[PDB]
């Protein structure tokens, strides 16, 4: 089983996913995770998560060109995902194939259904061959808090620097939108809604 | 030995390194090629050709996304021309790292000393580890010359419509510049600036 955790940025999924595997564990199930960008794993993500930190010219400054790379990312770990899910009862993602479709949509400000979406979807999932989740979990929280969550953790991690992202609150908001319109429609497959308060025991008994 | 074949769009590379490996064949030496773009082995390639005509957003117009997209495709290739060095007397490369350091240099209307070719040094040499070219060949044409031939090839080819680089008539006359520049400072390694009218006896003579 294949589960892909999504949000915004300080939303909380890092945690969710450490409670996830942990409650899935406690019911006899072998887990494994992987987290989306592979920052160090490929040339790709580490450019992409540079050019946010405002290195590499124009990059950034190209929505679809940021869009590419995480793709890239990706698409190199084909094989790792294919292997996991042969390998695990669950494979949980800290962000996959949605974060592209949200973050882009966002930048352009579409919406679900709109070019930046599809575009995610037929390079990705058609054309790469990226495997569909069979749950794409949301972790819905209040922009302000997310946003709170990102400013704090740069405060105490000097390694954990704002990027060009974190530091756009409309951007972030639109992106929570985006995320809820693809939840709604099943894009990629089917979610489910959560807040910060769910109860992990129970999450791991829907999903598995 | 390795040795890249540069110049703009339709300046005659492809005939010179057919030209070129017969000369060496006849010498009695084994010779491999190699042609960047990879088109069909890299998604980034592909991506990036076809982002120049018209695809992918706006991916095309940042002049680092169109740069990341050639190393990722070179960087995927660094075993192959590992390989291919070790296997073969002489390893003839269609286009190599200066072609990314001529054109994104041109697209900024930057010289040879400024921070694009800069950046493809550090990124393509340094970090990804690509070999330096034991010799780097110039084919250096009138800009009006290689246009012509760019503009002739897609009047008989429907699958070789011109992209958006090959358009830029402007754009071809820097990058013809920067590459001469590039060439006299000896950038990635030796030079040699050749003509449409070199002997390529004389030529492979002078490179093996
Ligand atoms: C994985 C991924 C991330 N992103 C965005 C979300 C984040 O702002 C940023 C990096 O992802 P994130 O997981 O936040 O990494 P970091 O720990 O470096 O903050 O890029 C995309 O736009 N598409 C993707 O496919
Ligand atoms: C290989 C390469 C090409 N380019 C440019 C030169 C050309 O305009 C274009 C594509 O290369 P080209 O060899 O001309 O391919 P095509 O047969 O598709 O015309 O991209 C770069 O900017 N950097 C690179 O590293
Ligand atoms: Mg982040
Ligand atoms: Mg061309």
């Amino acid at each position: 089983m294949l589960i892909a955790i999504e949000g915004v940025d300080g939303a909380g999924k890092r945690t969710l996913v450490e409670k996830l595997s942990g409650a899935f564990r406690a019911a006899g199930r072998s887990v494994a995770t992987l987290a989306f960008p592979r920052y160090g794993q490929s040339v790709a993500a580490d450019i992409a998560a540079e050019a946010l930190h405002g290195e590499h010219g124009d990059l950034a400054s190209s929505v679809y060109a940021m869009a590419t790379l995480f793709a890239l990312d990706r698409a190199g770990a084909v094989h790792t995902i294919q292997g996991l899910c042969r390998g695990y009862d669950v494979v949980i993602l800290d962000r996959y194939v949605a974060s592209n479709a949200a973050y882009s949509a966002a930048r352009l400000h579409e919406n679900a259904a709109g070019k930046a979406a599809a575009w995610v979807q037929r390079i990705e999932f058609a054309r790469l061959g990226l495997p569909k989740p069979d749950w794409q979990v949301l972790l819905a929280v209040s922009a302000e808090l997310a946003g709170e969550r990102s400013r704090g953790r740069a405060q105490r991690d000097p390694g954990r620097a704002r990027d060009n992202y974190e530091r756009d609150a409309e951007l972030q908001q639109r992106t929570g939108a985006v995320y809820a319109e693809l939840a709604a429609q099943g894009w990629g497959g089917r979610w489910l809604v959560v807040g910060a308060d769910v109860d992990p025991g129970r999450l791991a008994a829907t999903l598995a």
